[PDB]
């Protein structure tokens, strides 16, 4: 199966959240709602895996 | 009059907070135990217009 290109990123600005701000923050008062937040900002603060862009590319 | 003596502000040293990702962020989750916490760390995320709810609380 694939569920997208599944390869190195290729984005820039957009949904982060490689500035751990919210984590190294939220990760001390226990706060999904400020997580639960930046992923809805758009950081996405959490994990580097399962990711889902809306501009795909194989066609572009 | 001002929360304190508020004096000495051109430098920056390990207490941010212009990097606004805390309060950027929980300007909408609210939770002052982020930014209580943000605070915590040393950025001190916090507008300073006409504030004056005792702040740094006696969390210890």
């Amino acid at each position: 199966m694939g569920p997208l290109q599944y390869k190195d990123l290729k984005i820039d600005i957009k949904t982060s959240p490689p500035p751990e701000c919210i984590n190294d923050l939220l990760q001390a008062v226990d706060s999904q709602e400020v997580r639960d937040y930046c992923e809805k900002k758009g950081w996405i603060v959490n994990i580097t895996s399962q990711v889902q862009t809306e501009r795909n590319i194989n066609r572009a």
